[PDB]
RNA sequence: GGCCCGGGGCGGUUCGAUUCCGCCCUGGGCCACA
């Protein structure tokens, strides 16, 4: 029931069992033999190469080394031919540069081409940096592979493990650097409780200082922040999580939380209880990768939230959910309906010129003086948040993300009420409103 | 694709805009993917 106790039991959820290990070992062996039969210059990297991969995420990473002089095009072509002949099944994948994904004796494999170099300088792409990251780590993490797994298991269980945009959490690399710095999971967790948004962890110098942003300097390049994509809020969630764990250690921190569904009926009652306006913007999900899509959902979500605040609808929070089918931007506002009239500030009574221009506008109500300046009663084009957004989304589709915006232009509808509780967003809404139980 | 800094033209709104909402060109930095 104490820290050490829970951690022993926790290993059982993060460390791969022998069957997963053997399975990987057997594929690595066969993979070596196949690569050697073509006399290919390669180097295994990543969590598999260093036995730090989390249970259930066995994936082998093989980077193909290429002379500095080779053209970026030769790399991909020869890179493609090589993965082709060595994999049981292949599938060209992409990123900064293309590569090949596939299978071998049951396990996932990534065949990636990079430049064989020396000295981080002369680098050309993130992929070239990966081997250096690998070298720096193989000597220093040996022996603490399970501390890495506990850290990864902890983060994953709490939805902040990957560094991709859908997550904005802590990359695997980041986790290993943290273990090398603190020595173990518990030490990392114990100290993270004192982390601030100004913390700078410099691995190479074995130092922690106060900078301008959360910054974990890459031992391989002092200018690179390894936690660059860790969001401010995800950082906050981690620090808070560490405080709670240290105060009441539980194995629950390493178990994925149950989706805990809710009957749409109860959701309705809660929204009625809140007296708020709850609605969603629904449109078709553009066929793009999560890495281009989520940042677009975040922007679109924010531009609308911003429209809602300047338009005085008192938005509480925004959210969004993507599906195979559509995307949903979710909102909740304190104001279901606002009056048509509102007041417009005018010039000070002294400014005869501007006062005169200000009184030339034909208005339905007649302006007045108050505290030394003129004011005008004006009429709104819309009186509900839904109306406002239908208006905003129809004309400002372009500012809502390149793709999301293009899809919104060709189609979008606003759903509210019972018709909304039937969409696949009941979970995002419960989180947005802090529904508990 | 998104985010940060900077430039050159515009449209709309406002008594008044560099300064609100947005649109075209456009230079630099960065991030995710591998």
């Amino acid at each position: 029931m104490k820290v050490e106790e829970i951690l022993e039991k926790a290993l059982e959820l993060v460390i791969p069992d022998e069957e997963e290990v053997r399975k990987g070992r057997e594929a690595e062996e066969e993979l070596r033999r196949r690569l050697d039969e073509l006399g290919v210059e390669y180097v295994f990297v990543g969590s598999y190469a260093r036995n730090t991969w989390l249970k259930g995420s066995l994936e082998i990473d093989v980077f193909l080394l290429f002379p500095e002089e080779f053209s970026k095009e030769e790399l991909r072509e020869r890179g493609l031919e090589i993965g082709k002949a060595v994999l049981d099944s292949y599938e060209i994948r992409y990123a900064e540069h293309p590569y090949v994904h596939g299978v071998v004796k049951g396990v996932e494999v990534d065949v990636v081409p990079c430049y064989k170099l020396k000295e981080p300088k002369n680098i050309k792409s993130a992929v070239d940096r990966t081997p250096f990251h690998h070298k720096w780590l193989e000597g220093r993490i040996k022996g603490k592979e399970n501390e890495v797994r506990l850290l990864k298991g902890f983060l994953k269980a709490n939805g902040i493990y990957g560094a991709e945009y859908k997550v904005r959490g802590f990359s695997g690399y980041l986790c290993e650097l943290l273990i090398v710095f603190y020595g173990s999971f518990l030490e990392t967790v114990k100290n993270a409780r004192r982390w601030t948004r100004r913390t700078v962890i410099d691995v190479a110098k074995g130092e922690v200082r106060k900078g301008e942003e959360f910054f974990v300097v890459d031992p391989v390049d002092e200018k690179r922040n390894v936690a660059a994509n860790l969001s401010l809020d995800n950082l906050a969630r981690f620090v808070h999580l560490c405080r709670e764990f240290m105060e009441a250690p539980s194995l629950g921190f390493f178990k994925p939380k149950h989706p805990l569904e809710i009957e749409p009926e109860r959701l309705r009652k809660i929204v009625e209880e809140r007296g708020t306006a709850v609605f969603a913007v629904k449109f078709r999900k553009p066929d793009i990768v999560d890495d281009n899509l989520y940042p677009q959902l975040e922007r679109a979500s924010r531009k609308i939230f911003e429209f809602l605040e300047r338009e005085n609808f008192m938005p509480l929070r925004s959210a969004f959910k993507a599906s195979e089918e559509f995307c949903y931007l979710l909102f909740e506002c304190q104001i279901k309906e606002i009056s048509r009239v509102f007041r417009r500030m005018g010039p000070q009574f002294e400014d005869e010129r501007n006062v005169k221009k200000f009184l030339s506008r034909n208005r339905a109500f007649r302006p007045f003086i108050e505290n030394g300046r003129w004011w005008a009663f004006e009429m709104r084009k819309f009186t509900t948040p839904e109306e406002g957004v239908r208006s905003y989304a129809s004309t400002h589709w372009h500012t809502l993300g390149k793709n999301v915006g293009e899809s919104i232009r060709e189609y979008f509808e606003i759903i509210s009420g019972e018709k909304l509780f039937k969409e696949p967003v009941t979970a995002e809404l419960c989180e947005m409103m802090g529904v508990k139980d």
